């Protein structure tokens, strides 16, 4: 029961089930892992395919010859077991001339650099087959209020990400770019910090339709936010084009727990969404096994990220399925919320007394919603008391 | 020193000083106050005018003769004093109809009613000359998973917007839409929770050139957000159509601090930001003086809102008109961030080796921000001990 | 399944599905109950019994007689089913008297006046069988610096509490007081606001063994803080008198949702936590039913609470049980932390070199504490996929 | 102005200055400063101390030469300044070994080592002259509801403390523990999260006399705390043996910004209580230069922490000697809120109807409290606009 397969399109970034475990306060607890090994090894676990970062793939500061052959033994091990590469991005974060960002550092030799070093990365990712290609502008942002003037780093960005654009055009590239947005964290406050506030700014590049969001179960839920009614909001405008999974305990750093873990309820609504939505994407997690781990809770917590996907859409779907719960839909109304409220436009609208002069307001409100019997019946799913 | 008159645009909802106290847990401490007393009052104070719901105006349920006296009285206070009246608002939050929304109740029948009673409203706010129309969806969301299809409640948000600003086009009026966003209180999560979603909603209506945004401090605050980061997207997108000032003590319920408190550094970058934009909507406070205090101290209390405006007024101008400000802005390299990165092009860029392959990332690494020095000026003239 | 039946113990506030759905932007949706109602439909449902506020069961500013006949018809009520009052509580927070607080006030006057009328409750509660007396000093806080002086007003609440251990001792009472904290909402700042705080403070009282804590869910997930840890904490001390059980959605206004509902994992891992400590007091529920919600809503709500006890129950014993949940805790090395780390005392610990100087540091940071796999097992068994 | 010298007692820990701003997204910015270069930069700012880890000091794994080496070299450094070493703490976090805590890792060998590797680093501080140990349990919590049984840890961390206490008396050595609380970061979940926790805790050990707090400002409010509250608590139960000043903008991540930064007027509000109580401790910051910072910008920061604390202590001192906020304080009733409620006793509250039968709870609920005018002149003396 619930065994990943790579038809269920679970995939993990290198720097997930790689990370060595150093934090803000502590050293390494594991060694590095060869991409080829977590190519194998996730491929056993039944994953579809791995994402990467240019400098996980290839370390930084690699000589061409170098870069080329760390690239040949990973294209062997995709190779090898049918792994696919459906997303890359760069590392526009750790090194410390991104110190106070790339594409929106104030030092305009740094976001002539970053622009490079991203552009070679599109390259490869093409080359490897991915369709996507994430911006984590995770150093574009301040800890203090005159170091950012953010309406100048706003036309930096979009002239970034328009000229990455030209880029692909120019090429004939079938790559598609997703703004992963995060609200702080390594930033005091990072640009673009919501699924909002991405969406937004998106509308103002100069080919919108090029890109869309990568958002992430923690990130937004470090603002206190509902992941799923964000993940709503970019179906809605068309722009969901990538989802990172995990798990995050409120708000406070950024956890990276394996998905499930955190707000239970909330993964419980957001595969019932993605599932609903028919979302075609990759399902990908970008998680941390906790450094408390060796290797063998590493690959155990990997697994868990996709038996709780899978846990999680059975409950959905027998909760959707379940005549009781499409009756209790309607008792709530939910059927009524698809209907136009005026379809009859204005000047009937205007015109219709049972709208406003002859509305019972007091019987309307006297209606209950019976959500709670509704929410009740979903818990009951999602624990298997249905 | 610091006192306000009308042409510093300072403005107060009539639900502000108006507060009765009722909190979650209290009874009113105050009395109700009459509109056409607090209209006195702000503008002795020095007030430039008054915001209103409908049902602050005039009772809800008043009869037609009831509603054109409340109307009357208030029009003939603002004769007297030149209180202007630059923005309205519909109350689509307090009757219990509206306990699962206005514009997105699951109930049809109820979104009508919410257009009629919002339509109703525009043809008051022109006649008083509100050339701002705020929309706060207090109502629109949800406490549980499957009671709100977001999805589903986004088409009806923006129907009925698009219902509004076709009648709106149709009657000719020169009124603007304002989104307020609030992430959450009184549903357990609101829909177009932060000025993101808020700006990114816009895009998709129908003629989004009607519609900006009226952001509030404390709400965005209430999401861990940076106001004037915010800010700073919405004039970027050129939306700051109005905005509410207030002060926030964290991320809890919704205090509505008189402005300067809660975050103060926050209100002095947001002051700093509005007069570098040029910000020439009105200075709205959206506050309520503690129930601790009598009549006495909701004048304090508003007399204080404006007071903090002047002085971080005075001091963000001393910081910005400080040569040694204007040095520290350079040393920290926020002029070069106003350089386009590539105005050459992706061709040149691409073929320029002193952006990637000669490009010297250690030494650029090695070189300091200074932005601790620029933030230690920015503290001493906040604190006038520069 | 999942039927309660009185041997649950669970309890319900009068107030909790009495509330008639005023919030701080809302006018009621329900009817004022009968406290007999309530205790009618609760027996129904399969509670044990009913707490009150003096003011929920008495109207504020009763006469002597009035008083009396509310009394009278509670208690028919109660003994009619069967239903107990195992805890008791004042109102020391909607009167506008007390908007700076009851206990802590800065007027002397008011201050008597809620010792007063705590002490009158007090004598109603033991004699309908309450065995704790709550106190949730709401009001007593600050949104201001200046406005509270926090020592002064510490050395008040202790000079209060003491006073009311004083009555109840020369009474001969059998009653035990529970000090409730919360960290805001309806003041900024809320004196004593998590658990620590106030089992801390009880520390300084006269007779600390009177006084425990009553901690409600919500009010610690408010302070982003681990719910069934704090728990784990007052239960050390010994001081878990009573709890209050309910659901928040995270760092916002009070929530009060049904038991369950929020952070579920957090509800799993509480009752996994009150089932083997043993907890033997009231299985008291906090919350509002949501105001979206009719009569019938209440009560669907009232028995969600707890029969998602009943589950979760369920599901941790079933947890608890497993042999391959018992091999992981020792894979995890749970047996391990329960034996102590030096019994053997200090100058033997001093003397052994296979602590310090001989001890393996990297072969013990090399084994895995296998808390992945074990936490899985727990998804699993709270989702019923074990 | 604002100059600092060693009169102040500010103090600073080797890892503030000397953080090479490692972060959890990226490499060091800055190299790695010798603890004699410190010293003596401190001392030219007008530091009074230093304070360190063990391993800041000496380097992990240092044989016995090497130690000795570096700790001459030290205390040279110090001999030759005048500066002083008030406290110092144990490094159990960094190393992997630690990766489940040190006094309440699950594995025992780990709990011994934890244990001799702090005895050692105490007989050192007693020599240097540290008359604070601090203790920062940032190991000690979880990730995951079952990996920590928190009452068994808490025996554990109960017997590691009185393990140390026994140590310490039978040495006779004049040092006190102080634990220094922190809500999560780098576990999901840390231990005694809160000042109250950790003061509550204290009072179960075997000597509580010996163990106090060491609060840091951001710490109290990653949990949305007001830390002055704490400060309060603190001090009134006699146990603020250390503070640890910094900025902190919100519930996230640690940031540990210059004092000053962040929550602004919490820093006032938290110099006015440190002064009025007459706390004699140092004035120690633990603060993070940003890694936007060079060595300049370090220095820079660090000054700025010194002189924000004066500026703050000069405006908090003005508004305290202001006799317009002495009357002001009156007004708000902060003197009668020193008086005793009821030192005439419980028999002379029962018998006093002015207490209840004959009190108009009417006329003292419409008296206003006057808090705003008294929080504006506040504002005005932080602001020198008094
Ligand atoms: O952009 C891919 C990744 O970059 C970094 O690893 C971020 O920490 C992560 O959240 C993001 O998804
Ligand atoms: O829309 C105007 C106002 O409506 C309500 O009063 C909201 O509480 C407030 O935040 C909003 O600004
Ligand atoms: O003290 C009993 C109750 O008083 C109020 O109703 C509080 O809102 C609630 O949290 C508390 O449990
Ligand atoms: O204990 C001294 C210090 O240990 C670590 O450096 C912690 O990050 C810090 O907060 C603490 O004060
Ligand atoms: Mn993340
Ligand atoms: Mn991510
Ligand atoms: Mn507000
Ligand atoms: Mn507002
Ligand atoms: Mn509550
Ligand atoms: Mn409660
Ligand atoms: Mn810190
Ligand atoms: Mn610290
Ligand atoms: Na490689
Ligand atoms: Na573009
Ligand atoms: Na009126
Ligand atoms: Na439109
Ligand atoms: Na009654
Ligand atoms: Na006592
Ligand atoms: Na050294
Ligand atoms: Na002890």
């Amino acid at each position: 029961s619930y065994q990943p397969t790579p038809e269920d399109r679970f995939t993990f970034g290198l720097w997930t089930v790689g990370w060595q475990g150093r934090d803000p306060f502590g050293d390494a607890t594991r060694p590095a892992l060869d991409p080829v090994e977590t190519v194998q090894r996730l491929a056993e676990l039944g994953a579809h395919g791995v994402t990467f970062h240019d400098d996980d793939l290839i370390p930084f500061g690699s000589s061409d010859t170098e870069r080329e052959s760390h690239i040949k033994r990973f294209r062997q091990a995709l190779d090898a077991t049918g792994m696919t590469v459906p997303m890359a991005t760069t590392n526009l974060f750790t090194h410390p001339v991104f110190k106070d960002g790339g594409f929106t550092a104030n030092d305009r030799d740094v976001r002539r650099y970053a622009l490079r070093k991203t552009i070679r990365n599109i390259d490869l990712a093409v080359e490897l087959g991915a369709k996507t290609y994430v911006a984590w502008g995770g150093r574009e942002g301040a800890e203090s209020g005159a170091a950012k003037d953010v309406r100048v780093a706003l036309d930096r960005m979009k002239e970034a990400f328009d000229l990455l654009g030209e880029y692909v055009t120019s090429q004939g590239y079938d790559i598609r770019f997703a703004i992963e947005p995060k609200p702080n964290e390594p930033r005091g406050d990072i640009l673009l910090p919501t699924v909002g506030h991405a969406l937004a700014f998106i509308e103002r590049l100069e080919r919108p339709e090029l890109y869309g969001v990568n958002p992430e179960v923690g990130h937004e839920q470090m603002a206190g936010l509902n992941f799923p009614h964000g993940i709503a909001q970019a179906l809605w405008a068309g722009k969901l084009f990538h989802i990172d999974l995990n798990g995050q305990s409120g708000i406070k750093y950024d956890q990276d727990l394996r998905f499930g873990a955190g707000d239970l309820r909330a993964a419980f609504w957001l595969v019932d969404l993605l599932e609903s939505a028919g979302y075609e994407g990759p399902r990908h997690f970008d998680f941390k096994p906790p450094r408390t781990e060796d290797i063998d809770g590493v690959w155990a917590s990997a697994a868990g990220c996709m038996r709780n996907y899978l846990i999680l859409k059975e409950r959905a779907a027998a909760f959707r399925a379940d005549p009781e719960v499409q009756e209790a839909l309607r008792a709530s109304r939910l059927d009524e919320l698809a209907q136009p409220t005026a379809a009859d436009g204005v000047q009937e609208l205007l015109a219709d007394r049972t709208a406003f002069e002859d509305f019972d307001v007091d019987a309307a409100a006297a209606r209950g919603m019976a959500f709670e019997r509704l929410d009740q019946l979903a818990m009951d799913h999602l624990l298997g008391a249905r």
